């Protein structure tokens, strides 16, 4: 039973609490799209852990590579090169759009954004960084100063030169022109302001192609191109954070591919490691060259460590081989439509959005007022659990509770249907 | 041969350069205190990789646990608890001094210091952070603003409220009282200044018990206690960064134990993971409690992930069982004395310092002028390699080149003698 | 002749150049609404110097008081009280709205805003300051960080916690709701953003009732009240900068009176001194009380100096006695209508705005495109001079050249007509 | 009687309290080295007001010029040149050392330092500013961030890039080499630190030749030269703040003349205006030239206003004519020796320092412990008043109470003796 009093005792006694609340169960094993409790109960992992297990839990291929290297090449002096490192660097260079040529292999999302941000500042000689007011880039320093969805308060001043602009949000529009939402005009409006406050040191813009923590907010048609150009005109880099979107999730290997806009620096993480700590940035040769010229510095313990590298490599190998990127679209379509039928039944569902297998469901009270569903979310979330479905709802100012849905690219047709089933039951029972 | 033209081609073409220079060899395998090149040549790893492989490369016990969990419990939704997590948290609570009760499990050194620093600011409501002018805490935001050994230039303003004080350096003293080096008076002097510049927002002091990147600088007798008290009087936390010192390396499980001063927050990393990415902070229940009360937030992808946790646990298990902490003193003594004999032979060696198996050798031209050996270091470093010994020299302003020596706690008597041998040959041949 | 080669030689040789260009004439004397050159030519001062000579140049009453005190009470140790100081403080308390009770007498506009801003931060314990993107508050530190009309570039980082919002600009509207300019919605929109970037330290909002340097931008009906409330809800002070508007200029003794919204802190300057350096802030007793409790500090050489105080007093005496505030409306109306007739004749005039005797004329190319008149301004400005009328045009991003018009409250009907005359001639000749 | 209940009532009711405490008297008139109360009692102004009345109160020559211009040329549009402006600019260029060629005429000390600091940052392209930990430069923004004697707390973050070094203080030395105070070594020590914290953006060093508010601290022999060189090597400007020292006070027209080191920018104020608000900066033609090239901006209401300019001119005229600079040395010597005799009598006097007519007397309990006299100061200060002598004591951390003594350069032999008399009586009566 999950009830083990010693477990919970030691948990209460020795764990630092870092946000939210611990699920009152003890997880003992994980396989495929399922995690299992101490009673053996099976929970459908509709969030891929913390949106990382792209190939699911304990993917035989992953297992082998991990053991294959665990005992052969493990961790090395940061000045030593090895095969997995170089092969991954190359692979990344070969699968990302043209213009992205060089990679640095790290360990975490924030770490990746930090390295990117640092290189941007170096290269440009400037330091002001603009982001979305609903962004999420990490808990560390620079990453955190660019994160506006949460954590800004009670911890002192942000980094000098930090600005934000509103993100384009089609569901709840706020900027109009000739009776319509003109998300571009909004962009122009926003940048004018930026311009008026800048000190003449704009160095980069950092953005997620899809605002995950922000509520599964997809940047609408033409935006990125527009953005890009806004940067171009001001001598700024465009850093795209693809932690949740990279690696096939949204139906393309990378989200920037859909839009057809390649960034100056692209960051990867969660999905690249498939649950293990691997991260990376990829940039153009020129930028790397100038960064070098100027003595760029991003020296760590785990930069260029074989084990992870090796793992990142397998994962790409399999996504490609098993054609998971396509799959994403296919199961994505399946889940999407299923989500729409629920919306057909219940009025508490106000929006179904996302792309591929990165989907969001916005709970609302009045499907015409689009009034946030107060607590209803927690309830549903809660019944999903009782029911055996792991979910995650995000709640932000002025929006309704959002269910972030993101199963494994390896998810099965049956599991999809199964989640959809439990989701409906939880809903009806939650009302 | 390490000469593989495709390897090097792809290395030149796709790797981002993050600091220093890549060793012109290809590493293919690692076992114990050795890493092997593409020709099979064996290199004695006298730096434990990037000072992490505490149990050496591919430690059978580590291997098993990694595989044992790789296929059983891998990565989880950050809200889910598991056994390895809770057991490690407990273990840490049980082996660290009294006053250290709760832990948060992360992935990297900088990440750990960031979480610590963030909690400090939260809890106190202040934001100014003091560190040593020769410090090294990480490449990310807050970690980097407190790092003064390198990387301050060309990347924009540091974090608001950043101060530094000189570290006590017995070899090259600079503060005198009644014809003698009074490192405490220096401390008092230093803090007065701080006090005069603070805005009334001092929140913490962050320090390494032994300045590794700073040149293997050990804080002298009574200092830490003094420091601690300096903080106490100003309502500041004392955060001890034990990334290179924690886990038995300096002869004690933790360096703060020797001095008999327990910090408000203690950070661990490199050594805890033994080459894998595991990190953590440990603090008092009260501080955790208040941090909670105020909504502390340090939510990441890999916080509380079973695999690493599991790995951290084994490592403690083995250090304890195999009595490596003691061993540290014993082989440490061996290596130390060996280092002294070389100093007896060559005049280029000006100091032999450190503790346990964290030793430094300061190369100097005039052993009376204590004039830095210009380039001589690089040479020796270079011959050690040709000879089959991996080394690392650090070079800072106003000091001589420093060889950071830190082999595995699992190192053998013979390997020690072997390194000492090659080290002498490299030296004599370098002159 | 203004041609004096020694004059100009020494001018070129020893003057630091601080902005714009020196008028190629030498001024020898000033009386009423006129300044005279070296040839004796009379120039109508339609800008009241640098918008200060409210009673005109060398106002007999001013002259006497200056001499009356120059030889009786001059400058004192900042701890010594005197009559003029206390009488002025009282007068200000008696003529400003209720809620404004205590005054601090300074020397300059920026100085006044700085003291206000400092007190705000003290009292609230916060430090973030919001202003208009078209604001002007001074060249010194805090004053300058809140100034967004000019000077942000090439001089390093602004003050930490500096934000700006767009000012309501009826002529060139940019925010729409149901096909209309909803300046309030704009306000709400703007503050949401602020809110998302604040670190939880908003302390005050600083605003000019009429954006003078920003292009004579008047805050539209209901705005201030709205603003005020936006602050109220966030525990922020509202600091109103009345340097150009205070002292009768816009038809009321103070501009905040019209709107019927009294600020937490009100600043005065230019007009209060009538060309001499006198400045002041006025606040509520409570705020003063708490500021005191906390040890507010604003100690200077000229704080509470009799001469200026004395001068400030006379000026109030006369504005009141001669009923200049009313007059303002009357001549204001006269000038306004005259400005409209010109607009009736020429297409280059796109807007006539302002209040009282603080008027702006926006030059535009297409009176339907509202396309800025490129250079045309400089030309007109230039012919006004040749013609004997001193003017000032301000040029900002995205707007047309703006003529700031502000004659003395003592201006005569004939002078008004005279300026209007020359203004037309300059225009027609400029085309 | 000073007792006027209405006066005090309105004082309590409408005055903002800005620091310290208001003298319980009402000043009605001021002439020469005396200010008079409401009872007619005469108070010897041993502080020249707030150290400004260099020619004393109501100096006939000053009076005339003020009236002479009050009615002829008063305040002008900042773009208009006039004779007094240009003549003063020239005069300053002619009386300051070589290398100082151009001037900008302002209104206040802080204002002057701000303009200087701003120009420094512009010209260099950097923003970090170093000052003394016992400095005083003004209450406004940048001026205040460089002020470390007081006001750093409770008002939010200082300006980004703010550093301080300890000032050389011969009386209470703290840095030793071969058993002696090596103020230069201290300098070297200090800058090393700075260097380690800078981000590579050091732009200027701002210093008072004599730390007035800091306790009358004179920079010892060779220091300034050393300082200068420290700057030179780092591409930094040296800005000398001569608000209390400029204009003959310390025995030279400017204090930088004694040392024989001319700064890159020199600021003047208090003394230049002789109680009226006039201020200025003086710099080299090159610096002005580059500042211009880059669009330096320091546009205010009172920049280049005739009245004050005119006043500044007379003052120079008289200092020169009446040979007050010499006088300074002569009466200075007189007062100095007189101060020494008191020290001969009382043990509470621990130091007599200063230069010319800018003298300090440090009160101490144990003339061997050099233990600060707790409150004794206030007492003496208090009896001086009862006795008819206005004084000022400054009290800083770790030092004894300091009497800042600075009478008018026009002071008489008898007044000097008179102050010395009362000072002794106050002392003996205070014990
Ligand atoms: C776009 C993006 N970038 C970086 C990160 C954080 O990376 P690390 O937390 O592993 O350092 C997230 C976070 N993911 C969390 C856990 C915050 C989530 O909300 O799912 C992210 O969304
Ligand atoms: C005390 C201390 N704390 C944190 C870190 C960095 O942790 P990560 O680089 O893994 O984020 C080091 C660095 N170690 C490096 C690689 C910089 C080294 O110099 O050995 C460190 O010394
Ligand atoms: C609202 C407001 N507040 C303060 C000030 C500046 O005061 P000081 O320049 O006298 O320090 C102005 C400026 N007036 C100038 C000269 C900038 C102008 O544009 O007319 C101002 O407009
Ligand atoms: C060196 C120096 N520089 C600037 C200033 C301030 O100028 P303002 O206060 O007139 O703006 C002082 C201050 N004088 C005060 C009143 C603070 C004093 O302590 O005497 C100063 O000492
Ligand atoms: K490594
Ligand atoms: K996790
Ligand atoms: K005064
Ligand atoms: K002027
Ligand atoms: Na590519
Ligand atoms: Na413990
Ligand atoms: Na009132
Ligand atoms: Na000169």
């Amino acid at each position: 039973l999950n009830d083990d009093a010693t477990f919970w005792r030691n948990a209460r006694q020795h764990l630092v609490r870092y946000g939210g609340t611990f699920e009152p169960m003890i997880i003992e094993r994980a396989k495929g799209s399922f995690v299992y409790d101490a009673d053996g109960r099976a929970i459908l992992d509709f969030t891929s852990g913390q949106m990382s297990a792209v190939l699911g839990h304990c993917h035989p291929e992953i297992v082998s590579v991990i053991g294959e290297y665990a005992g052969k090449l493990d961790h090395l002096f940061s000045g030593m090169l090895s095969r997995p490192v170089v092969d991954l660097a190359t692979r990344l260079a070969n699968i990302t759009p043209p213009g992205l040529d060089r990679a640095l292999l790290l360990s975490t999302g924030a770490e990746s954004n930090e390295a990117a941000i640092r290189m941007a500042k170096l290269v440009t000689g400037k330091y002001e960084i603009v982001g979305f007011a609903q962004s999420w880039h990490g808990m560390t320093g620079a990453a955190a100063s660019a994160t506006y969805s949460a954590g800004r308060k009670g911890v002192g001043p942000a980094a000098v030169g930090s600005f934000a602009i509103p993100a384009p949000f089609t569901y709840r529009p706020r900027f109009e022109r000739n009776g319509a939402y003109d998300y571009l005009a909004e962009l122009d409006y926003a940048f004018d302001l930026i311009d008026r406050q800048s000190s003449g040191n704009l160095a980069a813009f950092i953005a997620e192609p899809i605002l995950s923590s922000g509520g599964i907010i997809e940047l609408p048609d033409g935006y990125m191109a527009a953005l890009k150009r806004k940067c171009e005109a001001r001598g700024m880099l465009l850093i795209l954070d693809e932690a949740q979107t990279g690696v096939g999730r949204t139906g393309t290997m990378f989200a920037c591919q859909r839009d057809g806009v390649t960034p100056d620096i692209l960051t990867l993480s969660k999905t690249l490691g498939a649950g293990l700590p691997l991260a990376a940035i990829v940039t153009s040769a020129a930028i790397e060259e100038r960064a070098h010229e100027l003595g760029y510095l991003f020296y760590t313990t785990h930069v260029s460590d074989p084990l992870p590298a090796a793992v990142g490599l397998r994962v790409l190998d399999v996504v490609q081989r098993d054609g998971l990127v396509a799959r994403a679209n296919v199961m994505g379509d399946r889940l999407r439509r299923g989500l729409l039928d629920l919306m057909e039944r219940f009025d508490c569902i106000g929006d179904v959005r996302g792309r591929g297998l990165l989907l969001g469901v916005e709970i609302v009270k009045d499907r015409r007022t689009k009034e946030p569903a107060d607590g209803l979310g927690a309830k549903i979330t809660r019944e999903c659990m009782n029911l055996g479905l792991s979910m995650n709802i995000v709640q932000l100012p002025g929006m309704g509770g959002v269910f972030r849905i993101a199963p494994p690219l390896t998810v099965s047709e049956d599991e999809i249907d199964l989640g959809l089933s439990l989701l409906g039951q939880a809903i009806e029972r939650a009302l």
